[PDB]
């Protein structure tokens, strides 16, 4: 019942900010930093839903865990074998990440488990990653007709690898499918059908595990041991895609984000600005705990334009859409989205709140005409403001707080308090980069 309100106004954006951390990477050091030899420091760290749920799993599992505080986690990881059984039932809350991941992982222990969720994890459907596993040798149970949680894990098992055809593209099957063949015997190898996210495979090169990545073909081969390290979380890109977006709508914006993570299986975001003319540069690139990092420079010294937006990127920008479809409306020019028919109905949720600003826009099956109102030189409010829901979405709540930096009219935004949880600073950045936002329930 929380929202965000943002008066009309010329606003400057400008300022040397870091976002957040990424919380998939985050998610991965207390994976892997848990069963490595010795003692893995995680810096940068962003504790989720996702997060939270591995965290309490692998205490109850035995690992002695410090933090996280002020983003830094000390991890005694307890080597390969190191794991005891669990007194009761893991559970995962609300984080399907975690227990598909950790299938694969609890499926090779020697000791039993039980994985359980909230309401809505207990209707998620397990049996993509159940599959897969059992082919290796493990014994793992799921409930009723669906295949949803609890998971019932038995221990004991010897697990072999397998030659894995993915029916479905999913880094978290992917993820859950390697993950059991760290223990197993001989190669396990994924194939899949789509490109997908690859921050388990870095993580693992990261504790020195050696994983092949060959084309759509992703494999390990059985028996190795992790070794833990310090890991440096890269700052979260989708974050950062919002003050991108804000810096290339607002007249001599001046944003500098440092940090910020560019894997290049998330960096769709800046590759479709750059392709709209924005003024975004990236420099100073280096790696951190495998994940390649850079400064991004964006400069409001010029007016977006409308573009097909290009279909290789839309894996790579899945998130950013709607931060993007912001700019589009700022844009000069149409603005056409295609092959994103897998997007909460974000789309249908983004054109009802632009409809209400008054930007002309249509719902596709497959993504989405947007009519921009940009002209090239001119820096008039492109919004007319009004009151949006967000049906709690923090995307699509963050993304029209960024049209307050172009509205002639005030803007009132329900259902916000999933925002904190996704980007706790969000307010406070916007705030220090002159973009006023004010929060009540």
């Amino acid at each position: 019942t929380q929202q965000f309100s943002i008066l009309p106004g010329n606003k400057a954006f400008k300022g040397k900010f870091t976002v957040p951390g990424d919380k998939s990477v985050s998610h991965r050091s207390i994976m892997f930093g848990a069963i490595a030899e010795g003692t893995t420091h995680v810096t940068g760290f962003l504790e989720g839903e996702d997060a939270l749920a591995t965290l309490q799993a692998f205490r109850d599992m035995g690992v002695s865990i410090e933090g996280p505080k002020n983003g830094e986690v000390t991890i005694h990881g307890v080597g390969m074998h190191g794991l005891k059984a669990p007194a009761s039932a893991l559970y995962m809350g609300n984080s399907g990440t975690s227990m598909r991941l950790l299938s694969g992982m609890l499926s090779a222990q020697k000791f039993d488990s039980v994985m359980t969720g909230d309401a809505s994890l207990s209707k998620r459907p397990m049996e993509r990653i159940a599959k897969p596993l059992r082919l290796m040798g493990a014994q793992i149970q799921t409930t009723g007709e669906k295949g949803t949680p609890p998971v019932s894990i038995t221990g004991g098992q010897q697990l072999k690898g397998i030659q894995y055809d993915l029916p479905m593209a999913s880094a978290q099957v992917k993820s859950g499918i390697l993950l059991a063949g760290l223990w197993a015997e001989g190669e396990t190898s994924v194939t899949e059908p789509e490109p997908t996210r690859d921050h388990t495979e870095r993580m693992l090169r990261a504790f020195g595990y050696d994983v092949k990545t060959e084309g759509n073909k992703i494999s390990l081969v059985g028996g190795g041991k992790l070794v833990g390290t310090n890991i440096q979380v890269p700052s979260d890109i989708s974050s950062a895609a919002f003050f991108m977006v804000g810096a290339a709508i607002t007249e001599g914006a001046d944003v500098v984000l440092e940090a910020v993570g560019i894997n290049p299986t998330r960096t769709g975001v800046i590759e479709i600005l750059k392709q709209m003319g924005a003024d975004l540069t990236v420099e100073n690139e280096r790696i951190a705990g495998g994940e390649p990092i850079a400064d991004i420079h964006i400069k409001g010294s010029r007016t977006l334009k409308g573009i097909h937006m290009p279909e290789d990127q839309v894996p790579l920008a899945i998130d950013e859409f709607p931060a993007l479809f912001i700019a589009a409306a700022c844009a000069e020019g149409q603005t056409v989205l295609t092959g994103a028919a897998e997007l909460s109905d974000r789309i249908q949720v983004m054109a009802d709140g632009l409809k209400i600003m008054g930007i002309d826009c249509t719902p596709t099956e497959d993504g989405i005409i947007i009519e921009g109102k940009g002209k090239s030189g001119d820096w008039s409010p492109i919004f007319a403001g009004g009151e949006i829901e967000s049906h709690h979405d923090h995307r699509i709540a963050m993304s029209f707080s960024m049209a307050g930096l172009r509205t002639s009219g005030p803007i009132t935004i329900h259902g916000t308090e999933t925002v904190a949880t996704s980007f706790p600073t969000f307010t406070e950045l916007a705030n220090r980069a002159g973009l006023t936002i004010e929060v009540s329930q």
